[PDB]
């Protein structure tokens, strides 16, 4: 109805250089001016009917009313394939950001205690996300954006990834929230192991006939028991076994807090 709020006009919008090419879109740079007459650096994300449009705005309506720390906020949406308006993060993905943590110019060793606190930034995201009933659908350190405050908050919620994917989604292509808790079991496993490519070794069209053998991923060398038990039980077979995120975020929040300053 009047949710039209979310489409803004094009000419408040100024496109500029190519930050990453995709497969089913490209996410540009860009310039948003608001109604206070400033303008804000924002991402641009590009992407047959009159009746899924109404679904791609009124999803991303919802979008636009979340407001969480660590959940990413819609800005707007343009028409002109559309094209997804959200904030721009200058530190960039948190894959990225552990790999160049590895070499020497960047960042210096993360401690467990940095990596901890990205899990539970992470952690509190999809629990906020789960509340209101909300799959994300691509959930992995390449979707997950670190802000100004170095402090990670989701994104690419909304409307390949095998490795991220659960049994129940590979078999009877059903996808729920547990399914994200399998996405956050293998987050957890690329933040330890600081951007390990998941499952190595394996090939792609391995993975159903890999997880139905019941081989997970391994648990890395530095990490500890209380991590990988933490990663391990979002791999489980069935999802009424697995924990949910608030259950895990309290996990990593003790952890976190067992450890010295
Ligand atoms: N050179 C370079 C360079 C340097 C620093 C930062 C970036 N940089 C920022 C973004 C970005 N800002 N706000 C986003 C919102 C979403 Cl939703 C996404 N989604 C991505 C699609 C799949 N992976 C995430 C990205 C952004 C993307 N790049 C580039």
């Amino acid at each position: 109805n009047k949710l039209e709020d979310v489409v803004i006009d094009r000419n408040l919008l100024i496109l500029g250089k190519i930050l990453g090419e995709g497969e089913f879109g490209s996410v540009m740079e860009g310039n948003l001016k608001q109604e206070d007459g400033t303008s804000l650096k924002v991402a641009v994300k590009t992407m047959s009917s009159q009746r899924e449009i109404e679904e791609f705005l009124s999803e991303a309506a919802c979008m636009k009313d979340f407001s969480h720390p660590n959940v990413m906020r819609l800005l707007g949406v343009c028409i002109e394939k559309p094209m997804v308006i959200l904030p721009f993060m200058k530190y960039g993905d948190l894959h990225t950001y552990l790999l160049y943590s590895r070499l020497e110019t960047g960042p210096k060793h993360i401690p467990l205690q940095t990596l901890l606190k990205f899990m539970v930034d992470i952690a509190l995201g999809m629990e906020y996300l789960s509340n209101r009933n909300f799959l994300h659908r691509d959930l992995a350190a390449r979707n997950c954006m670190l802000r100004d405050d170095m402090t990670v908050c989701v994104a690419d919620f909304g409307l390949m990834p095998v490795k991220w994917i659960a049994i129940e989604s590979l078999a009877d292509r059903v996808y729920t929230s547990k399914s994200d808790v399998w996405a956050f079991g293998v987050t957890m496993w690329e933040i330890a192991t600081r951007g390990m490519t998941p499952y190595p070794g394996v090939q792609n069209h391995e993975m159903y006939d890999y997880l139905l053998h019941g081989h997970r991923l391994k648990q890395p060398e530095d990490c500890l028991d209380e991590l990988y038990e933490i990663m391990y039980s979002c791999w489980r077979t069935d999802p009424l076994d697995r924990p949910t995120f608030s259950v895990l975020r309290l996990q990593l929040e003790k952890l976190l807090e067992s450890l010295p300053d």
